[PDB]
């Protein structure tokens, strides 16, 4: 059962920027609820410091049958990506996107059904920022806490 | 833990002594062909005989990537594709596969490369299978 670990945001106005509280932290669960736009090509969730570094790169993209790429930003530079090759949402529905912050990975749950993990490459503990971005709309982003 | 299969010949099919276990190391020394388009290693299970618990199989196309999957019911899933190709070709390689609780990981030339979370319980794992543009020196097994 989670705890609220600090007040939500709410309809915000996409490409959207807000600090994470007190930063990542071990069993923090990030949610976000919302619509894909109805001819949507991509949109992104970064987990970021304050563009440059971003340690999280969460990135949707309806193109070649619908695939999701996880990747790091470090000073400008993409690592290598990770492709998971299949597209969870669907173009005009609604979703459900939860990022549970564990040890060794972010674990990540579509509308309740586990979809990827993405080990960390640099920690989660630098991570004060999330921005989103692309083709979608959010009704809320929450902040849920296990303790 | 088991003896080593040594310049075992390309297609290859051996069985794993006592199934895959947690812990156990199955290392792959061998050599990139050096016109490589793409190669495989597959973890299979012979009572379900044309299933693949966890296919491994890098591609020279598109810049070199790694296909990470599973075929289950003669259905492949959903592919995991870490973009970068850790093998040269023409070169030599240490590949290899470490059996761990909830996942595969997988070291090549002494680095960490993937991981690849188990999606059938691994211990239907009796078989090692090795195809494609390669050639093996050796397939070891420790614990």
């Amino acid at each position: 059962a989670l705890f609220s670990a600090q007040s939500p945001y709410i309809n915000p106005i996409i490409p959207f920027t807000g600090p994470i509280q007190g930063g990542l932290q071990e069993g923090l669960q990030v949610t976000l609820q919302g619509t894909t736009k109805s001819f949507a090509q991509r949109f992104v969730v970064n987990f970021q410091n304050s563009g440059n570094d971003i340690a999280f790169h969460f990135n949707p993209r309806f193109e070649e049958g619908g695939y999701v790429v996880c990747n790091t930003k470090q000073n400008g530079q993409w690592g290598p990506e990770e492709r998971k090759m299949q597209m969870p949402f669907q173009k005009g529905m609604p979703f459900e996107l939860c990022f549970l912050v564990q040890r060794s990975e972010f674990k990540v749950m579509v509308n309740k059904k586990f979809f990827v993990q993405y080990q960390h490459r640099v920690p989660y503990h630098l991570v004060d920022t999330i921005a989103v971005s692309g083709c979608l709309k959010l009704s809320f982003i929450t902040f849920q806490t296990q303790n």
